[PDB]
């Protein structure tokens, strides 16, 4: 039968789709609905059967497990570096083209505009060359050599084709969580998907 | 300066990001914000400066130009066909794994669940093996050989790596439109982007 899984658009497009292929090869009598939303769909309102969240769920009636820690890094394409050079510091970004998410951003999507704010006051941010409210499109724009991007590891992947820039600055990491309502704890379809996702998350050494 | 452009998530990710790279190479003193939303953001409320719509705008105060006609086709990966065979008809889909968008779908996103409904009554739809409310993730799932997908040409592209399936059924085509408020008609930044997008749309023979 059908399991409904909700997560953010970025995590759904960048990581979860490929994991669902691996899952459906193991459980061919299951079907999955991925509901990708940057608004946190209420799992208890039965919009989904489970969720992957980019922050710790605060609802006391959700069973939760930590999955993996996400790191944010700064990237550029070879085709950008070959034309514009490599920035050595956060201050060198003032001479570079930056790509960011823009506003509005979801309140739990941390540091998606980090390149605009890094080393600057909130009233004197960097002017981005491109903004796109889609992490996969920011990766695409970065690969096309439009500019420098700040991206999570689950978007970039193990073989990015991107140079990681060492700007002598740390971007905060955050934890991902699998969560589901107590009503679903005994459903075989949810146990199968939970235990698969927890196993895949532990093996996700980026 | 900054131009804000809104469109659907699918068109933004599948086509417009690559066109914005070409645009920003021509107009390096401009910046772009892409605002990707499947809800039709109101351009007259100044949420954006212009839009690309998948239906004809009904607002009488919007200047509009038809861009291109979009065709929907059915696709499978070589890795799917090599394992499951090729369906020869719409009825053969009953023995196949289908990938669809799911519900809720936006009211202007026509036929994103066509594979569920094709040759069936509304009360006896096909059970999809996978649903994802993201056209780019449906393409990815199709390329991974999860199942058969119905996709627009602007998602698939000229070199899809996908087999187009001839199911002896026509899926309705729809037109795309560029639109902007009359207030913006004289802005140099909007003229540049409009005339570029209109030229790119005419050259988009899929």
């Amino acid at each position: 039968g059908k399991l409904r899984v909700t997560t953010t658009v970025g995590l759904g497009q960048g990581w979860l789709t490929d994991k669902v292929q691996e899952f459906l090869q193991l459980y061919p009598e299951m079907s999955i609905q991925l509901i990708l939303d940057n608004e946190e769909l209420d799992v208890n309102m039965r919009h989904a059967d489970c969720a992957i969240r980019l922050r710790q769920p605060q609802q006391s009636d959700l069973i939760q497990r930590k999955l993996f820690t996400v790191h944010m890094h700064v990237y550029a394409a070879p085709s950008y570096i070959n034309r514009h050079g490599e920035p050595q510091s956060v201050e060198d970004l003032d001479n570079h083209r930056i790509i960011s998410f823009g506003e509005p951003a979801p309140n739990y999507l941390l540091d998606v505009n980090w390149l605009e704010n890094a080393g600057r006051s909130s009233d004197n941010t960097r002017i981005p060359h491109l903004q796109i409210n889609s992490q996969t499109s920011i990766k695409r724009a970065c690969l096309l050599g439009i500019g420098i991007a700040c991206l999570p590891d689950y978007i970039v992947g193990r073989d990015p084709g991107l140079i990681q820039l060492s700007l002598a600055a740390d971007i905060p990491s955050f934890d991902t969580y699998f969560c589901y309502p107590d009503e679903m704890k005994n459903a075989a379809k949810l146990k199968a998907f939970r235990d698969f996702i927890v196993a895949k998350a532990r093996n996700w050494n980026f």
